């Protein structure tokens, strides 16, 4: 808004390049970044080994600026959704915790034009693509509020899953710069096995993201062949099955942040996708790929066009996969959660 540049845009090498136009040594900027991302300061003030003038420049020139948040909800369990304002839109960032880990999933657009199904971001259709500072500040705004204060069984953010509002592999170009600067030193340091890329399957972006970087790969699959799949997650009419699985392949001969084992999502969805015979069909489907398997427990929102698949479905589903020696998990559902406004508010101030 000022004409200032938002370091949050910027990986290593981006924040180098700026620095040094400001007439600075490289190292200046990687002290800045370790900064931001270490101790989650938006304030040159606070940087206390960085000298008055250095400061002053950047105050003039940058700032750092991640989303805020206009909604936060707390469950029983610790998790956390919040929020997040992007410009004038809404995107939604989750925070899980556990005992040996915690995880946050982070959204890559505003809306969604893949128009799966079962989702209801699918409903708002697309809006636009995030850029990189509404990406990686959604890592920067939850660590900060998770780290301020302060509670019993929320320990730091130690894994982050592309896997929320948007493809994230419609948006590369924000997308890839984001995940650099999870991955680098001076900005979160993590594990390539801990930073998660989630797609339905947009086969030329993914044999792109691979020459790109080296990130593990989770898959939304949702279904055991392409006639169903092209009705649940459409995506598939452009890209069959067999498409993906081979991408897939051609990803993990790239990028062994897998380990050679990719994650494959699966909703369930009464009497759609959650039969004993979808089940022994999808272990014949995935006989020749190396996998765990996440049955989701998907719950009905206003309008959407399937019921929720029982629990004993659901059980025997899991039991024919397991049969053939398939890792899977039925994941623990986390969580429980105007127009006149604006002219409201303008006639009570009048009062
Ligand atoms: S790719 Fe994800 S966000 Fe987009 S419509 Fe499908 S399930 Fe929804």
């Amino acid at each position: 808004k000022d004409g200032k540049i938002n370091l949050l845009d910027l990986n290593r090498q981006q924040m180098r390049e700026f620095f040094k136009d400001l007439g600075e040594k490289p190292f200046r900027a990687d002290q800045v970044m370790k900064w931001m991302y270490h101790y989650c300061c938006d304030n040159f003030d606070e940087m206390t080994d960085i000298n008055k003038v250095l400061r002053g420049k950047l105050k003039e020139v940058a700032e750092i600026r991640a989303p805020e948040v206009v909604e936060e909800q707390r469950s029983s369990d610790g998790t956390i959704k919040w929020a997040i304002a992007v410009g004038d839109q809404r995107v939604e960032t989750v925070y899980i915790p556990e005992d040996d880990r915690a995880t946050l999933c982070v959204s890559s657009q505003v809306g969604c034009a893949l128009e799966c199904k079962f989702c209801s971001t699918a409903q708002q259709g697309f809006n636009r693509n995030l850029r990189v500072s509404e990406i990686i500040g959604q890592v920067w705004r939850a660590a900060k509020i998770v780290g301020a204060a302060k509670v019993t069984g929320q320990r730091p953010i130690t894994n982050v899953v592309m896997m929320g509002m948007g493809e994230p592999l419609l948006n590369l170009n924000n997308v890839v710069p984001a995940m650099e600067i999870m991955l680098d030193d001076f900005g979160f340091g993590l594990s390539k096995r801990r930073v998660t890329l989630s797609t339905s399957g947009v086969v030329p972006a993914l044999d792109k993201l691979g020459d790109m970087i080296d990130v593990a790969l989770a898959i939304s699959l949702h279904a055991p062949n392409d006639e169903i799949r092209d009705e649940i997650v459409p995506i598939n009419k452009k890209y069959n099955i067999e498409t993906f699985l081979a991408a897939v392949r051609r990803y993990l001969e790239k990028s062994n942040a897998n380990q050679g084992r990719v994650t494959i999502e699966y909703v369930m969805l009464d009497h759609v996708n959650d039969g004993t015979e979808h089940a022994h069909q999808l272990a014949e489907l995935l006989k020749d790929t190396p996998c765990k398997i996440n049955l989701i427990p998907w719950n009905p929102f206003p309008g959407a066009p399937y019921g929720r698949s029982s629990n004993s479905r659901i059980d025997r589903f899991s039991k024919v996969l397991m049969s053939y020696g398939f890792t899977t998990i039925v994941r623990k559902t986390r969580g429980d959660d105007d127009v006149i406004d604006r002219t409201k508010r303008t006639l009570r101030k009048r009062m």
